[PDB]
């Protein structure tokens, strides 16, 4: 969450494949009354001030990003997540259809909007996962372990402001980051859990295994063997929702060379990624807010992997060129040069 913005989207959507993505996840949304793609299109500012709607379009957003680049044949060798997304982690490794996971994200943003908690709000201050604990103040607790500079603490609103005031006394780097008048990852969330659990269990009905690939971020890595971690189900989604998240203690994984994608509308965890990971990874943004045209971006995002070493084919996006080709076709033999 935090990485949505007006019209995001709206380029990518003239291409097939994620224009059939879109129409497919609106089709699973269709019942509960909110159509994806009129979100993606409308201009009001309060279209996106709303929570249902943005969990529904970033999700929606990421599952065709995904499709985009499963049609050019690439399998992730790993994968992870940052708060929600997790979902889209699973629609990437195959634990999850489709329908499963935009539904999963809209009852998500159903159940916080109706449960009626008080105001809350994130800042995410230079203080260290390890060291925040023991200064943070009562009542607010470690939100995110974003990187050894980076933590999110989340709490009453009030409460955030006053030890911000008291950081910049101290002069470090504090920011409400954007939570739209809802703290997540917190004792609040402790109410929200049941009837989400129940829901989903609802949605979703055959749970199935989560792959070695899948590098969890709720589940502390001392039970990654655990009961609750073996399968994405409900179980898994609420404590998601619950829990803090231990990105940072996730990154360490990721072999040296690896080359990291960033599937999200916006690329706000690059410069996390950029100091969390290894001095010789390349990280791909793949979206840029309010850009000028985002297709030029993520053509741009495939000639970068392109130049890494890992083989995608830009062909299969595009509706295929009919052949034997056009009389008159320059000819090719004399560009290859020795």
């Amino acid at each position: 969450m935090g990485t949505q913005w007006r019209g995001m989207g709206l380029s990518l959507m003239r291409l097939d494949r994620f224009r059939d993505s879109i129409l497919r996840s609106d089709e699973a949304v269709k019942p509960f009354g909110l159509k994806v793609s009129q979100l993606l299109l409308s201009t009001d500012e309060s279209t996106f001030d709303d929570i249902v709607h943005s969990f529904v379009s970033l999700t929606a957003i990421q599952i065709g990003l995904i499709d985009l680049l499963s049609c050019m044949g690439l399998r992730p060798d790993g994968i992870v997540g940052h708060s929600l997304g997790e979902v889209a982690c699973g629609y990437a490794d195959g634990c999850l259809s489709q329908e499963e996971a935009v539904l999963a994200a809209y009852w998500r943003g159903q159940c916080i909007k109706e449960a009626h908690l008080p105001p809350g709000a994130m800042a995410a201050v230079g203080l260290s996962w390890e060291e925040c604990k023991q200064r943070c103040p009562p009542g607010v607790v470690p939100a995110c372990h974003n990187s050894k500079d980076t933590v999110t603490i989340s709490g009453p609103q009030a409460p955030v402001f006053e030890f911000v005031e008291q950081l910049r006394k101290e002069g470090v780097f504090a920011k409400e980051v954007r939570t739209g008048g809802m703290a997540f990852h917190s004792y609040f969330m402790e109410a929200i859990a049941p009837p989400l659990l129940q829901e989903l269990k609802k949605v979703i009905r055959e749970p199935k295994p989560r792959s070695a690939r899948w590098l969890s971020t709720s589940i502390p890595e001392a039970q990654w063997h655990s009961s609750l971690a073996r399968t994405s189900s409900a179980e898994y989604n609420v404590n998601n929702l619950v829990s803090p998240v231990l990105f940072q203690e996730a990154l360490w994984h990721v072999p040296e060379h690896a080359v990291v994608l960033e599937i999200a509308p916006h690329a706000l965890l690059q410069a996390v990624l950029k100091r969390g990971l290894k001095p010789s990874c390349t990280i791909i943004p793949l979206m840029k807010k309010d850009h000028r045209d985002n297709l030029e971006f993520f053509l741009a995002g495939i000639g970068r992997l392109h130049l890494s070493g890992i083989d995608a084919n830009p062909n299969a996006l595009f509706p295929p060129v009919e052949f034997p080709a056009p009389r008159g076709t320059p000819l090719i033999s004399p560009l290859i040069k020795w």
